């Protein structure tokens, strides 16, 4: 998938055991309710890990407060959700972006 968002949604699908289109459609529908893309990604990640959305959102925000970058944090959260390494998820991200 071309864009960074599309690649994140693909990674979330893999972590969720759902299709890329299913995740995309959930993402689009939530945006239509007036949510922001970052907020929606965090909810999707929470769903994928079986964790509450508030817990995932607070972790994100705390990491940002430490001076981490948003995409980096999202990747780390996706890695937590799939039980894979941060390094493995980041590799996939850059690979998929690359094509
Ligand atoms: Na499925
Ligand atoms: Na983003």
């Amino acid at each position: 998938g071309k864009s960074p968002t599309e690649v994140l949604l693909e990674l979330i699908a893999e972590a969720s055991g759902t299709t890329r289109e299913e995740v995309k459609e959930k993402f689009l529908k939530e945006l239509r309710k007036g949510k922001s893309p970052t907020e929606v990604l965090l909810e999707l990640i929470a769903e994928a890990s079986g964790t509450t959305k508030e817990e995932v959102k607070e972790k994100f925000l705390k990491e940002l407060s430490f001076g981490k970058s948003p995409t980096e944090v999202l990747l780390e959260l996706i890695a937590e959700a799939s039980g894979t390494t941060k390094e493995e998820v980041k590799k996939k991200f850059w690979k998929e972006l690359s094509l």
